[PDB]
């Protein structure tokens, strides 16, 4: 009943456990299960949810076809339990949108999705289930935010949004929400030269965000707010451990205040623990597409551009499809450290599977652990030709 | 726990928001969500809810065979989470019938069901979810009700009714009930000729409906009550910019105490916000055929017989399907105004669309917003070619 | 959190309004609904539900096949939402047989299911859901009970059972329950000559159970259970309006200590309110088969061995199918008097319906009104050659 | 809100009475049903569950085929209403993982959930719905757990692990949980030569657990934890009534501390109470498979090595498939002792009836009575031929 603070530190990091798999595509194939993409995880004080955009059809359904496109009219932000499937007759529609956000202060919570045609979009920011303020594109081409959990400290939830060119300077801000209200925004400052589709945590009063440069960078552009001052700070994860997708072959220097070349106008939406030498990242096993998914320990990934991995933990075998991966935490566990968890988007259907009409995903999702446990891998599983 | 107060005026309205939209005919197509018509929204006081008239039959089902049909006995009042679809497993009965109103009173909800022949109806009214009062039919010809949300005010719930021919003279009465008992009922007054499916909304102690002459009128009738004093009055709405469907091309000057001429015996139930320059009109953009829906701001459109529109907003394109719209509010919201908010009720099926059986819909809704936000346009969304 | 007890008189019955209905073969065509039969409806303080024996099959299930079958391992007392379906998805177990009654006493409920083979059935007595006595059939033949729910005062709620032939003399039992635990049972007294499947009621202090004499009545068997002494009598409805079904065509004078003669060995649940003047009979329109369903106000029906109908209202028109019928009130309700209500089970399939391999039914439920309001008719309303 | 402790003795079982049958191959032919297997039972303070390890996929999915396969990535440990069916919308996951535990404390409930390749498998414990502590294989060789559920005494849960080979020596560890956390640890100790699938059961502040000897032994070992000393001893059941399966026909004199010979590595989990003279086995009829399930009262089973059967009950005739089979007690329950319980998994598919490809189960439980009731047989019931 207090809006809760990020008083504590991450807990040490020592290996990954299992925790959630909802296997919606195989459950799907004869289920009402919705067609979803962009799905997350979030936690309330008493439960913890998966979320995703619905695009607003069963799979089995014959308006499946076509799911591939991005911004419909007939999507929204859904939730529902924790590892149950996106169900017609579970999921529970937090707001309608193609683009979201959303995070419990302690008291209840936020959620923002963005609709609208590419020149006029807009978000509407809800509160305690009930729509509170409104924000109108300002740069008129496809205004959008996280993809993934926001993070609250004190009553503040920053939140980061884009609109403008995917392939070019665009125009991000960073929103300090209370109460559904906007407190402040800022313009990004900072280094990072591209922002898109920030995966966020919060911990000893800090929230970081680890975003995609969709223009220019293979390294990740990194946010670091501070939701007292309502102030921020942006540049690249320095590591020559490049974690966007596709990607050039790793180098042995990374670039700290620029955007690593190679590879232009792409990218995949995902996440780091950056806490000095408790630094794990997640990337895609392939360089090329989004295949395969692994964790790695990189001590001091965000600040020594040389820093390479001391250990790991495959998550998705690389001849098994990825997708988008996001931060998130249940900021009212017990105990007296915060554990970072994340999930991968098992991506199903096109463009990669094109024998199908339609494109979904399924959610694995992992918490560190302080033991150093044996690693199994955790594909989607299911049979594509029993789709024909 | 105490009954609610109107005791709020409206927002200021310069744009409207997408509020909740369930993608009901899509979703049915492949899985078990229920043939329904005449839906509508309703807030209790922590939670907002969609309503809307059961068929008794899935979509897919053998029985959706004959749903054009609008009183049978297989009909009831049904209520589902916000933008869920209306499904076998999650649809609430509230009450059975195939005429329906209900409304929060602050304490608990008010659910009225009519059912029967035509020349013997009755309404049943459900206080707490249990049946209190019964009322016979007084003119023996389809006893009916709003189709969407009453309004209540210190306990006081006001009701309109209409019983007697759709297309002549009737018997008009507005009840006014409390705790599901009857304190008092009036025969319509004021100067409107036919009274159908009023739409109603409350702010500063009074309430305002926006109903349908079927009889003779393509400028819509309002009925204003003093839900204190229990007194009414009626006339139409003066403006120019004529909103019922069918209806004749606008004229420079319309009519404030009489039918404005040009169609008879139809009609659509549609609603307004009447709030001096504050003022929206919705309307089928057609002016023959329920398709397309848009706002239209015109300022003081109730009483300024030359009134034109200042701004206005599509909500749905003329090639797309349209049908009954009505308002609610959420009056347990923060903030110091009510935020006004309608529903569009997307028809499929009979009769414009016979290659099906069938008829149904899904609902698209939304609420004003302070900014002046970017449209988009919100189609049902199914493809008909589907079910065949 | 007290015991209910019963202070109030039946509420004046001068017309019967549409309560609840379930449409359950509609639906059940294309969505997942259980193959029940003899169902019955029975309110907690809170809520008031459906209740019914599954067969632990879909309808259209292939293990639907052979479900005209009365006891099989395969059933269970299952209760549902008040007008939804009973459906796999929302339909709770109470315990499991292929004989129940339930009720509230206040405080939380009792449910009993009777099972096992013919010669060795046994009772298990559920109280605040879990199971509390156990009862060892005592004439080794069908122990058995009666399929509407019972009716508690001060907490002692009095069971009617029955064990031993169906078609000769058997020995019926009144068991006293009080937190599901035994206080005392009595065997059958009075002048009813064979008891099956009560119908009950309470009001002022005092419990009457319509009930079913299946060896040789055509007049129905009635007993009146005094729940603080622990007493009863027995008794036949005095009235020459014959009940039972089938039946022999109404004389002019019953009889009140003996079976009305005419038709052996078979019948059908039914049920009525006794109360003076205000006395309502339900009964089966046809004479030889279970189809149509009316009430008639026969004052006085109990005593008077002359009484005939003064007033009446169809519910369901011979040319649709009924079938088991009993009583419930809803003992929490507001107000100075309890309301009258029954439920009619509308049987579909076998035997009267063979195109089809299964028996099912849905409900229709009303309670009394103190208006004279219109009568409509409420068929099953499902078409058997969907289903083919 | 205190941790419940041990404080009563067992009832007195005379004979046993139905508690829950989900019915749920039956059901699951038409509507969407999860694939199981190692179901069990477990009780909250105000509600008990059916439990089971999900497969991932529902009955009809084309992904069923190759469900008889133990440990995939698709399995999660899932709980649901007593008697309803593991459906997709109505089953909560507790964890993910192939072998699992679960028990409530009083408090709220641990769950235990073991993941990973045969080599490098890892347990994962969850408290209050969230994860706490994780323990990594110490044998490498398919850690494992009970397959039912664990048992509290103020606080401390108890629960028996197996890693290493199923054929041969391994390492058992009893490890004793309070709220998630690890108090301590032990290795088996005693007699017992070999430990899989423990069913326990506490009373009078002693837990008593009956594993399978999957190496040599036919009749069971049983391993007895002092929750508050947090020791334990082990030994089989002295009994010449042999409970595993397969086995050797009954000797005249059994085994207290060694493995009764005849057959060697397979078995099957199943449970006992051994209480003195109050003493039951269950056991399947067939000596060579799992057909058919009976209880044996056989007093002092545990001590007495010509202890034969005094009473008996046949749960499940021989001419149907039965299953696992393990103990659970709703320990907050009224009155002065606690109700013995027990489960039947009955295995419907492979290996058994190939004709179809997948292997699923629906569950059968029963808790003791006072009275000598009488007996009925409660197969799965359904029909094979259908799903073909
Ligand atoms: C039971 O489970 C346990 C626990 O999970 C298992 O033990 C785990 O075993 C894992 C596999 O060996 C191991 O993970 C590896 O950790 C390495 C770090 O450890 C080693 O180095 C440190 C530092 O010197 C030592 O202290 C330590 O002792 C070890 O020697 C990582 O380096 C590993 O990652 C690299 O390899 C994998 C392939 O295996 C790549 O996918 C990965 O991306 C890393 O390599 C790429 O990137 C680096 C960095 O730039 C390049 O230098 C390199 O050339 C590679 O680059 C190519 O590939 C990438 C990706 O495609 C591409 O982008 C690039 O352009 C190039 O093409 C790996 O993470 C766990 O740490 C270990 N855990 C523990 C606690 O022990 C145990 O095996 C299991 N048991 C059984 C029996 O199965
Ligand atoms: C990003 O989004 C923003 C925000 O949504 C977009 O901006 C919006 O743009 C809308 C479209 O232009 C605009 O809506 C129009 O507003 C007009 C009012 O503004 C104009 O007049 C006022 C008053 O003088 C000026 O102050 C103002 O500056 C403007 O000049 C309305 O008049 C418009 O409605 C009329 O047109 C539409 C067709 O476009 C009809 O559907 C509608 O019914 C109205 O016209 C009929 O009715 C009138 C009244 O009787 C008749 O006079 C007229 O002849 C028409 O009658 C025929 O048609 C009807 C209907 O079929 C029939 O019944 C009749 O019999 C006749 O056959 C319209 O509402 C928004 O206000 C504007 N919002 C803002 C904040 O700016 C922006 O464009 C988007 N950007 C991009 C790049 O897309
Ligand atoms: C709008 O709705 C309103 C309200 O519902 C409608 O008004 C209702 O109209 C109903 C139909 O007319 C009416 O119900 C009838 O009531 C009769 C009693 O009233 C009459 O008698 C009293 C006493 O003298 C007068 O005071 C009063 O003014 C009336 O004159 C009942 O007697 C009626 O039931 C009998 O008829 C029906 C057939 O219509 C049978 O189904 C029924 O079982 C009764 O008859 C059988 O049983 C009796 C008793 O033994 C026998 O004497 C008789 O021969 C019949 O027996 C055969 O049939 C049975 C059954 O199959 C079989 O077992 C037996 O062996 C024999 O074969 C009937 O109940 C409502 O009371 C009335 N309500 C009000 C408030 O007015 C209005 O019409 C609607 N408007 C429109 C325009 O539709
Ligand atoms: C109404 O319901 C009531 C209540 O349920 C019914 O009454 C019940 O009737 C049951 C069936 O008769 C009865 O159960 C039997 O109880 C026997 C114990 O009672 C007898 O012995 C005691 C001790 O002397 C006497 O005091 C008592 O009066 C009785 O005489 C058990 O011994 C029975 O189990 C044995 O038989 C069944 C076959 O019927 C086997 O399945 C079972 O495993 C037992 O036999 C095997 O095991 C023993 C022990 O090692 C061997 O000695 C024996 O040779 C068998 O071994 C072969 O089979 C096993 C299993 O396949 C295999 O492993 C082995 O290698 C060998 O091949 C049985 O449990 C209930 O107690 C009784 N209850 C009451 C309260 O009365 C009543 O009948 C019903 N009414 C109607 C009309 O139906
Ligand atoms: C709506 O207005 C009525 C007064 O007109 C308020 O009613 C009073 O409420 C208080 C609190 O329960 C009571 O002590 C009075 O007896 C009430 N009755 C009247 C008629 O005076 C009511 O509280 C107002 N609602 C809210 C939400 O404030
Ligand atoms: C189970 O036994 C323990 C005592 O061994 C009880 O614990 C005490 O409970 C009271 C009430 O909360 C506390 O004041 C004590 O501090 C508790 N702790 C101990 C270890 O003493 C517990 O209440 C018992 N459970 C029940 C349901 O009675
Ligand atoms: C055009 C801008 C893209 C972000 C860099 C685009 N975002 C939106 C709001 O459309 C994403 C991108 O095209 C898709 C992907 O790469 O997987 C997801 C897609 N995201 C969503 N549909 N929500
Ligand atoms: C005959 C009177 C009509 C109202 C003016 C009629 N109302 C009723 C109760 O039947 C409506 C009208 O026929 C249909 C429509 O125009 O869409 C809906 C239909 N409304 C409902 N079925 N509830
Ligand atoms: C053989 C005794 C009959 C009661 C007089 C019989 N009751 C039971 C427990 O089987 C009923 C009768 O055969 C069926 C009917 O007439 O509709 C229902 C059937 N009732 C139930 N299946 N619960
Ligand atoms: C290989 C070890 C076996 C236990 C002795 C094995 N356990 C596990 C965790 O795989 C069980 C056994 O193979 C199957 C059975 O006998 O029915 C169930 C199977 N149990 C589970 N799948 N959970
Ligand atoms: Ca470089
Ligand atoms: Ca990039
Ligand atoms: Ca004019
Ligand atoms: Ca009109
Ligand atoms: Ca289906
Ligand atoms: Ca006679
Ligand atoms: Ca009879
Ligand atoms: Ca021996
Ligand atoms: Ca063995």
């Amino acid at each position: 009943r207090d809006f809760n603070n990020l008083t504590k530190g991450l807990c040490t990091i020592n290996s990954w456990h299992i925790y959630g798999k909802d296997n919606a595509v195989r459950i799907g194939e004869d289920s009402d299960v919705l067609v979803t993409r962009e799905p997350y995880v979030s936690c309330d004080p008493d439960e913890c949810r998966f979320y995703a955009l619905s695009q607003g059809t069963t799979i089995r359904g014959k308006h499946s076809n076509g799911t591939i496109h991005d911004r419909s009219q007939y999507r929204a932000l859904i939730s529902w339990p924790l590892s149950s499937p996106p169900t017609v007759y579970n999921s529970r529609v937090e707001c309608i949108g193609w683009s979201s956000t959303s995070c419990h202060d302690g008291k209840t919570r936020m959620s923002i999705c963005i609709s609208g045609p590419n020149n006029n979009a807009s978000a509407v920011i809800w509160y305690n289930r009930r729509p509170v303020t409104e924000i109108n594109t300002w740069a008129r081409n496809i205004l959008r935010t996280q993809e993934s959990e926001c993070v609250c400290h004190n009553g503040v939830c920053p939140v980061v949004f884009t609109d403008g060119s995917a392939t070019g300077p665009a125009e991000t801000r960073i929103y300090y929400f209370k109460e559904g209200k906007i407190l402040k925004w800022e313009p990004l400052a900072g280094t990072a030269k591209h922002i898109e589709e920030c995966s966020c945590y919060g911990e000893r009063a800090e929230i970081t965000c680890t975003c995609k440069d969709n223009w220019q960078g293979s390294n990740r552009p990194v946010i670091r707010i501070d939701p007292v001052a309502m102030t921020h700070t942006s540049q690249y994860i320095c590591s020559p451990v490049l974690t966007d997708n596709p990607r050039p072959n790793d180098p042995t220097v990374g670039k700290c205040n620029d955007p690593y070349p190679g590879n232009n106008n792409n990218g995949v939406k995902g996440f780091s623990y950056l806490d000095g030498v408790n630094t794990w990242l997640g990337r895609t096993i392939s360089i090329a597409s989004r295949s395969g998914y692994e964790m790695l320990k990189v001590p001091n990934a965000l600040t020594d551009d040389k820093s390479k991995p001391t250990q790991g933990q495959t998550i998705v075998l690389n001849t098994d499809w990825s997708g988008y991966s996001g931060s998130f935490m249940d900021y009212w566990a017990e105990g007296e450290c915060y554990r970072a968890c994340f999930y991968v988007e098992l991506i199903r259907g096109r463009p990669k599977e094109d024998k199908v009409w339609w494109t979904s995903n399924s959610i694995v999702s992992m918490c560190s652990s302080t033991e150093f446990l044996g690693q199994w891998d955790w594909p989607d599983g299911a049979k594509i030709e029993y789709f024909l």
